[PDB]
């Protein structure tokens, strides 16, 4: 998409060397902004092919707040196996804290359900947010959430939303974090009988891998095709209800895919 | 500043009718980004005349996590009095979380000690940060926090930092925002003896008041003069030992200051 590359670009040129907690390098840049507008299409990278199979079921798996990676594995999704326990735990992560945040006099705050009801009786509101970021919960998470904070707004009959993203893998990790937050405004604003407005990215360490250099010199080189179409296939009862299956896009003709590593 | 100015305009030009909680009309936006180069100059508006006093001892009563108003009311502060009870209470806002986070377990988190031996001993790390969004304590808050999370960002020798505001006065709010967390950046980097980076402000619902228009409008005829010169008259020997008459403002040559109201 032509934010997304001229983001990529920004750090080619403008990143500073900075390395990781294991000691692997990367470029970096502090703080950039992006704006996706939803009636546009929907926001999935074309520069280079883009699987969302993984991504609809880990948002289906926050959204349903259990921090095992057991319906993980019951659909051969593997992309949280690398920091699970050996019974498939990873501590309260996102969705124990999306659904039932723990305070300090033992109750379990529901972000989630909170969010839709203030969106349908009070869409004004300033404060229509859901924090990951439980300062108490860090040190028992399997790690610290990226994607740590995200507000809603409505306005003119348009739900939008913003996410503040603390750490930010350019290539490897973005294209699916706006791929999942664009999603889940689509389900959240058919629940709430709204259109959808924009997405707006945030972004705090923003940084390109070294090596990811080869893959975002070829990306770069590339034209962005039209965005494709989210298809939900039918309409749920709520915002915990739906399914896998739901989901389909259609219109997208990316270019091939390109296959990054990392380090260990 | 030319960054707020544009800010104004923008709100002015593509800003929607929309309402706060008492019903007060503005026009609003959702999602923007500014970024002030700390080396440039202090970041304080000169467009109108701005008071920094009460700011100071904010962000010092903010440091020192006791909520009572009466370090404020002792140097007549008066800034919080509308949401105090009778006995200067305001509930858990800001500075009992920056100091004294409350977990599930009885523990209590001091989030400015956390962030300072961070930035002295995993200056890399993608996680320093300080949030004040604790969504237990919410209800028990006078009201909930607008400067909501922050984020700080070391390189090349530089503190650079960015905050998420969820909601934003433009008029009479964020020029003190701006100035309060510019602040903290040259206190932060002193004691870790660190130069001064970027402050990159991100808002959420960033709005004009409709009875601000007056006076934006004036405000956009002013040309902004050179930035000021922070002096930090003495290095204390924590973050937690400035006082009020360690801060003075040098170079600061600012078109009149301009009233505005609020509604009740």
């Amino acid at each position: 998409m032509k934010q997304y590359l001229e983001l990529m670009q920004k750090v080619l040129d403008e990143g500073t060397q900075k390395n990781d907690r294991t000691g692997t390098g990367t470029l970096s840049i502090f703080g950039h902004q992006m704006r996706f507008n939803l009636q546009d299409g929907f926001p999935l990278v074309t520069t280079k092919r883009c699987h969302l199979r993984s991504i609809i079921h880990e948002l289906l798996w926050f959204l349903q707040g259990d921090t095992n990676i057991a319906y993980l594995h019951e659909n051969n999704v593997t992309i949280w196996d690398e920091w699970a326990d050996e019974n498939g735990d990873l501590g309260p992560v996102f969705g124990k804290q999306w659904r039932a945040w723990p305070t300090p006099d033992g109750r379990h705050i529901d972000q989630i359900t909170t969010v839709l009801n203030q969106l349908k009786n009070d869409p004004d509101s300033r404060r229509i947010i859901v924090s990951a970021w439980n300062v108490g919960e860090l040190d028992k998470m399997a790690l610290a959430p990226c994607h740590a904070f995200f507000q809603f707004y409505v306005a003119d009959g348009k739900l939008s939303c913003q996410l503040y993203q603390r750490s930010c893998d350019v290539f490897l990790g973005l294209p699916f974090n706006i791929a999942s937050y664009a999603l889940l405004v689509h389900m959240m604003a058919q629940q709430c009988d709204l259109e959808v407005g924009d997405f707006v990215w945030t972004g705090g360490d923003t940084h390109l891998y070294s090596n990811h250099m080869d893959q975002t010199h070829l990306q770069l080189s590339r034209e962005p095709r039209p965005l494709p179409k989210l298809i939900i296939k039918r309409k749920p009862e709520s915002i915990f209800d739906y399914r896998f299956e739901d989901f389909e896009i259609e219109g997208y003709d990316p270019h091939p895919g390109i296959k990054a590593p990392v380090a260990i």
